[PDB]
């Protein structure tokens, strides 16, 4: 189906009362009209309608569009991206598996698999991003592979069709987090991972307000996915924040563009500046990542990261203090043009403590690139 | 501990540019003006403010008179009841142990725990509401009971400080789930129960609309659901539904005290009522559970529930369609009347197949005696 | 019918999906299946559904219960309670006519008849809340008698329907705001007023979050008040709000009783205490008012005005500012205990110098006792 | 004016806590520490702040962005395009004067100016959108001129600037109507006009959700405005909605740009058709407009008009009942692909029953081509 038709019609075509804005159903039950009508709801695994720990009109809608963005058969949106990953891992893991996670996932999956391997028997093998070494770390106990393409902080491209066909080979289950691409500009299912989560706290929604994630992938999984974790664990979205995503998402390919073209002037700039090291942006054409990255993605966001040529803390801090555009400020994938430096976690790696990540917005590149110039020039060469 | 003061006025002596309603805080992220602050931020457990999956204002508010109400030093707000619950039961738990849980728990707080059970090394045994059949299956290996009371369903009452005495004695971790009375009419905590959870998507918010759950208890288990469950699974609530719950929370006190009225009025027509074999309703003072019940509780609520005499489900159907006030829905806590006969559960037990739940509203308790009573006239007398 | 059944069930039997929330239809427009259906949608006065400037479904439900709580046969929710008052002042006046006003009624109310007279040919006569004034103004050119009861900070009463005989005699219309009262306490349709508005923004949301307005009265008042002001002037009321004021509305009943058991407290406390001249609250039985006020009240509400011993403004802001419980702010009908002296208002009258006006709240009314006593014994005698 | 700086950063640099997005101040009141500070709030003309009926601290962010874009000293958000219509009409008209109306002003701005008419001394010269007209009909009772550029139905480009010229010379006082255009192609002030309006319905907000007016001007007059019609009238604007206004805004460049480009694609579909008698898009280079418009504006949005070769309204029904994407509804701005025949209207004029209005929203245009292809492949040509 073509994007356009699945942002702006796909679902829509009967819509109660013939309202043109999907109405918000924000209540937490539905009526029954007959005994028998009832009981089907609390026998089925999936009535329409019956809890709103179940499905709701509003949000089904917005998953219905985001499963067929993401060329899924089915999604749930759930209260955030970190119970779209901890509840997609839970689906997968018992007590005695292995799991290989990338080690540049998302901080909060990996001490979510963490807490898992303290708590239960669960065995966790940390791995580069890097194809190769995700395969070479495969036991016989390993049920599921933990993927981030690109990853964070570093925005590093695995070859994700390299770990999916040996996966497939093994019957290993494969989750993917693909909030950075969104689905505008990587679809990893067609690589063939089993699930896609995404935090549509960033691009999806893109308009730093709502805290919400999303599950995909095939009917099977996403059934059992529904009526185990998501009705034990409860992670449920409030239909108020299903309705501003299918807001937000009107404008998801006019914005994912704008941040791609962005994207390009200001990675462009920060590679020829004398002060900076290198640049982690994979779908710039001159990045050494690029022919691999353009091989799965489309385009890229306005999320990359750089190096100053340090290892002071001090020197780090200087610089991001200096910027008066960019924010100090987690999250991304708005309109907001953002900076952090990874020195400032707690758990920064040593080797990262040069690294600076900047979420690039939807306005004049050339204010973000005259911003990053006066910053720069004020540190010492 | 004052209700009125923590309804109405704890927290909210100062509040951004002076508004009076609480600003609804829908971000997801803070700025900072400066990189040690950030570093702070994202270094420490809690700072205030950084990132919605994260304490937020507008949400804290509400937290902080809801920790008030229960008399516990600290609470969450999460996206639903079984988040809550959930939550919870993983802090306590780990591979190896066991849980003793009530076998009249809600019934999701049930598959949870078999959940657990099925797919690591957790064992879970399951008993009556009876104080004495949860002590007399605490092993070596119990690091946590699971209580509700009154329970799900049959609205059984457990004498809960002697499941507390005996917990404490053996380090022995207890939550319980507290949503039937809510804060007005029970405190568990002052029972000694380490975590009360609730389902706030019931009377705290009480209108039918948001869905949310809160976990209380003392500060060490709190700052580690939090820095551990909460933000690694993520079950966050919009802050937009935490301003709803506010609302909701000024007229908790008005709403529990006419439920509680009404359903006084309700269960006694349904215990004088010769079709009906029985009511389950603790807060009633002929009610069997009455002293144990108010020594526990200062009210009940609107939930209750009672058996037809029969062993046909056919008839309990008849029953239910032939009412026209009470409308068939799951869920209460609000203004609505609600009914739902345990049969219609798949999994409902051979026992219960007489067992309606009613919720009984804020309106005229009257109408819900005449539709039950209009009901009661056109089922055929039990077989003698 | 009964207030319970207005309140929890009437409109409500039917709802989308089965539902038992009704839903948010937070939409600008619906759309058609045929040409004929749009062509009386754009025809007709009232079409269900077109245009959020028109019958929207989620604020009509809420219109339905407001007039039925007014015993009124329709009404109209709107942006604000002066949106109701002055769209209900413009309908029934034109250029030549002469308006007769309390001259206790609210002062944006007054505001407006002065902004009206100054820019157009209406002639307006301001008269004391007295019955027999009232009619001693009626002109030949009179059209409308405007009247509020109680009134405006000193909380008078007025026989209504010594007016309302006098103006139906005359075919002179009637509109009164009943804000004061609210729909439980008063019902000013049954004592033979034309056309009741109403600040929802007061008791009837009753959570001081909302603004609204309501405009109730007979079927062919309000046809015309929506085809003609409404729609011209465009003062709607978001959905959203009116879904907000649906959620208010549950506990309207609850909330009036607990008011007016405090304010019997509070009034008692008031009337008896040596420092207060007198106490305008006029459904205390001691009040000098009660005879009529219980002739046309079943109650009365949280909001009550009284006078110190003093013509100094600073013995005023003295005690105003010695409150620890009761905020200064304005509005009211919530569950907030507010407190704003007359003085503080630019054009505050010389007599009511010594003017509060607080409203008692949802809580435990000796805290709001205590309050006071307390400020009270720290201004001199 | 930097368009960016303003959508972006342009009064956010100091929010409350730190929140990137601006809270939702959904409150009606504001409380006071002092006395003084309450009698400065309820003695002068805009205290912040003391009530919704008054600033807002979520609203007035928006508004200080929005009279930016329109390069006007201040700003007001109302409760929907009529209110803001109609108040800067009551503020510029009393008993005795005369006003200039263009006549294909949007319905009910025309059918306000008659409403007044009929009611008070008010009188009315409804005049064509030419220029010359409009100066021609100004009489020396003469107090407004109401324009609005490109016209509703008919989307007519009126030369603003030889009609601001006569009214400035003559002291007379001018209200736009911008919704068509939205900030972003035209800046009216810029042509000499002394109040802009919009229905912040249509494209400010952008979504088919909220409903608003904007009104924009002059310090002097927007606060009287202010203080006199918005405070005794009061159609307030929710915070909420303010909300969403902003949340909208922050595509509003990345939105018109794409309407432009896909109006482009469909208007020049439109004008090579054989079946389609004439096209009204004043911003196709190849209009007989172009050179004023483009004189005037920097782009076009996606609303646009055409005339089928017909008289018959049973033709233009079997055309618009044939169309399977575009949508029959009123209103436009947002994503929506809209169409409304002018003959659905019961006012409409003899001359327009083959006038037909679409709105082209963000898709592909080709989808739209197509589907008014296969439509007017199914409608009879013309008698010759």
């Amino acid at each position: 189906m073509n994007t356009d038709d699945i942002l702006f019609s796909y679902g829509e075509e009967d819509i109660p009362l013939k309202a043109l804005s999907f109405p918000i159903f924000e209540t937490t039950n539905f009526y029954f009209d007959s005994f028998d009508e009832m009981s089907k709801a609390l026998r089925n695994g999936d009535y329409e309608f019956v809890y709103k720990r179940g499905s709701n009109p509003t949000t089904r809608l917005v998953e219905k569009k985001l499963a067929a963005l993401e060329e899924c058969e089915d999604a749930r949106l759930v209260a955030s991206g970190m119970s779209a990953i901890s509840l997609s891992i839970l689906h997968f893991l018992s007590s005695g598996d292995h799991v290989v996670c990338v080690d540049e996932a998302y901080s909060w999956a990996k001490k979510f698999f963490n807490y898992l391997s303290k708590k239960f028997d669960i065995e966790v093998s940390y791995v580069p991003p890097d194809a190769e070494r995700i395969v070479e770390a495969i036991t016989k106990k390993t049920k599921l592979i933990y993927l981030e393409s690109p990853t964070s902080m570093r925005m590093k491209v695995i070859d994700i069709r390299k770990v999916t066909e040996a996966a497939g080979e093994l019957k290993i289950k494969t989750v993917i987090d693909n909030t950075w691409a969104s689905p505008i500009f990587q679809k990893p299912k067609l690589l063939g991972v089993d699930v896609v989560v995404h935090s549509a706290t960033k691009y999806i929604s893109g308009h730093g307000d709502v805290m919400a994630g999303v599950i995909a992938g095939d009917v099977e999984d996403m059934k059992n996915i529904f009526v185990d974790e998501y009705k034990n664990i409860g992670p449920v979205l409030s239909p108020i924040e299903a309705w501003l995503i299918l807001r937000g998402l009107r404008t998801l390919e006019l914005r994912m563009k704008k941040h791609y073209e962005n994207a390009l002037v200001v990675s462009d700039f920060l590679m020829d500046h004398p002060k900076v090291l290198e640049v982690n942006y994979p779908m710039n054409p001159r990045s050494p990542q690029y022919e691999l990255a353009s091989s799965q993605m489309s385009g890229g966001s306005g999320l990359m990261s750089f190096r100053l040529k340090t290892d002071s803390a001090e020197k780090v801090k200087e610089f991001v203090e200096s910027l008066r555009v960019f924010r100090m400020a987690v999250s991304w994938g708005s309109h907001e043009n953002l900076v952090v430096p990874r020195v400032a976690y707690g758990d920064c790696p040593k080797k990262d403590v040069n690294l600076i990540r900047i979420h690039v917005g939807l306005g004049d590149p050339e204010k973000l690139v005259e911003d990053l110039d006066q910053a720069l020039k004020k540190i010492a060469a």
